[PDB]
């Protein structure tokens, strides 16, 4: 049957007294200290190799996998080595989960941004310093990015790779700042080419995104 005593405990007043319960704890529990492998954060890993979408189904190709809190999963798809210019271009790989993770096309939902960055000139190693700059970012106990942004993502295209970074809703202030630096560590120059847009472009962009390289 529904039995339940009534004696209620409601005393517990600790607003800006401390937090005087110490040997009152929910889970005295707190291993962290990784750095290792293991992070602190959970991404999925959906990457799209083919583009056949134009029949088949952009949702067709996207292939959604590994979702852990660590680097060495993430560390695999580059172990691949293909963003550096060795794969068929075209290439697009997607890791997140922060605070939202639905798609390019909700991602930005997460009320943040789309920042992209169009590199031309090859340099055959930079694929993989900008991703231990994102798959780092995730969370690697990084601090000021892993928590004011919700995902990123990478994409390259004919003689033409580009990165894509999903913030949370840090501000696009900080973004034309981060962008900024993100955009030389590709190690370009040409023109410092780099594309900026708010969710409002995966949605309707009916008003301006921030700035095309
Ligand atoms: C990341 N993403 C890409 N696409 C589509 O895939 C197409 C890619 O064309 P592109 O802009 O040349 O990039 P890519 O060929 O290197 O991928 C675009 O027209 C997008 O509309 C997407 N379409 C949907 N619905 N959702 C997504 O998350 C998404």
């Amino acid at each position: 049957m529904s039995v339940e005593e009534v004696s209620k405990k409601f005393e517990e007043n600790v607003s800006v007294d401390d937090t005087t319960a110490t040997p009152k704890t929910v889970l005295s529990d707190s291993a962290h200290f990784d750095v290792k492998h293991p992070l602190n954060t959970k991404w999925t890993l959906w990457y799209t190799k083919p583009a056949v979408d134009k029949s088949e189904s952009w949702s067709d190709l996207l292939r959604p996998v590994t979702s852990f809190q660590t680097v060495e999963e993430f560390w695999a798809i580059i172990q691949n080595i293909p963003e550096p210019h060795e794969l068929p271009l075209k290439s697009d790989y997607h890791v997140f989960r922060n605070d939202v993770r639905p798609e390019w096309e909700d991602e930005a939902n997460a009320k943040g941004g789309k920042w992209s960055f169009q590199l031309r000139g090859k340099g055959a190693d930079i694929d993989e310093l900008w991703l231990r700059t994102l798959l780092a970012v995730i969370g690697e106990t990084i601090d000021e990015d892993d928590s004011q942004i919700n995902g990123v993502v990478l994409s390259i295209r004919k003689g033409g790779n580009k990165f894509a970074l999903w913030t949370k809703s840090e501000d696009k202030e900080p973004l034309l700042r981060i962008g900024g630096k993100f955009k030389q560590v590709l190690k370009l120059t040409d023109d410092g080419h780099l594309e900026f847009f708010p969710h409002s472009s995966a949605n309707g962009r009916h008003p301006q995104p921030s700035i095309t390289l």
